[PDB]
């Protein structure tokens, strides 16, 4: 068994809505990003990759390279997945703890749940999403942006 | 066995002290919150009920429910232990990180250790509390509030 | 197996280069620390420690005491790694998440990876480093500081 950490953020920027965990979520404002910026996503693929020994999402699919550019995350994700199942790993579990001010995740993540068990392969009982606030202080808190940290055991 | 990540920040407001992991810790100002505001047992919390994908804090304890007001964090803790253990896990072990420039964690942490293991029922050996300031940058560094983090290994 | 968190944060100051994961990244300014300020080791000790229920860092070895300044922290690694070989435990697996807007860690991995696994005295596969910015949020943004998280499962 071997344990990953991911973490990731991304700053607020144009009209809504924004994308996390798979769902789209209604915003006032949305997510700046060569990808679609989801955060969660992102998060949870360099845990995944991590614990793989991979490095990280933007080893793999670069930063840079334009075909990324709009790139869906769960794209990225699933590929990512890919090559550690080839590796010889399976999916222990993953958590994802999204901090973010604002918008309200808790009615997301069932579905977010649904999307992401779904591109690792699991059942959504080896998934957990669960959101919290930094109570108004810092770049999230006032609402520049948004976090999120992960984490994932792999087989 | 199965992995959690928990992470929870509180804003100072008002007049100490403040209760981190339990123990009654003396400081100038003290903690913003619904609940007694311990960042340090929810980011516990949310790590183990993250390992047994049941979500997070708010979703078993609402934060608008009255009845948690004032709520004594190591109550919600036995809870969400309890409900952890009937859907068939054992603890593993935890490791909390708590992310304050002030006040001086160390001294209370042995205390904060024997409550933990008490309220989760296994032995001092299974739980690690640890601290670290944030070279007086950020909201933590500019000591506008206090944020914790905190994996959970369940078996 | 038990499961480790740690978290570190220095604030830039003075001249380059800095020293993150043991190696000498040439940078504009420099880090501000008692040791050699090295965020990704001090982080990656803290979870080891964690894991071991060995408390922290600044327990073993002290901000305070006048040896550790300027103190290799490949130096207090290896010493917390002894130690907690010494209680028994044997190294599962170690993933760090460098917090950085610059300088471009990407580069120096590699050889972060040879210094660590050295260190542990495993095998590279078994320690994985990883590089994310906060998009000029935050003071990791603003060029104020680097941060980094790890993880580590000890057997
Ligand atoms: C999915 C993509 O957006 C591509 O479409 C990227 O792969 C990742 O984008 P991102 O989440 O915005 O992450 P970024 O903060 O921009 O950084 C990605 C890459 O930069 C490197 N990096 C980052 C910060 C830093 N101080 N030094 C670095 O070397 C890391 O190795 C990482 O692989
Ligand atoms: C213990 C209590 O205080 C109740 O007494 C709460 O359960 C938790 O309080 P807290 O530590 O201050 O955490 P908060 O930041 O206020 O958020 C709690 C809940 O809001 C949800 N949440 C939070 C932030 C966000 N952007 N979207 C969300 O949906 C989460 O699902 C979480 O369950
Ligand atoms: C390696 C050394 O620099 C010594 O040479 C230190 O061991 C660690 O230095 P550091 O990474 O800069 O970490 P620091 O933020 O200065 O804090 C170290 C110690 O202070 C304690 N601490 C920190 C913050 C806080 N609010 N309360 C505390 O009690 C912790 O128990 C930790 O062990
Ligand atoms: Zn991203
Ligand atoms: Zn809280
Ligand atoms: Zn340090």
């Amino acid at each position: 068994m071997r344990i990953g950490h991911g973490f990731d953020v991304h700053a607020f920027g144009g009209e809504g809505p924004i994308i996390i965990g798979g769902v789209r979520i209604p915003y006032e404002k949305g997510l700046l990003a060569h990808s679609d910026g989801d955060v969660a996503l992102h998060a949870l693929t360099d845990a995944l990759l991590g614990a793989a020994a991979l490095g990280d999402i933007g080893k793999l699919f670069p930063d840079t390279d334009p075909a990324f550019k709009g790139a869906d995350s769960r794209e990225l994700l699933r590929e990512a997945w890919r090559r550690i199942q080839a590796k010889g790993y399976t999916l222990g579990n993953v958590d994802v703890t999204i901090i973010a001010q604002a918008p309200k995740m808790l009615p997301h993540i069932p579905q977010m749940r649904v999307f992401i068990a779904e591109d690792l392969g699991c059942h959504m009982d080896d998934v957990n999403v669960k959101a919290t606030t930094t109570e108004k202080l810092g770049f999230t808190g006032r609402g520049e942006g948004i976090a999120c940290e992960a984490v994932a055991l792999l087989i």
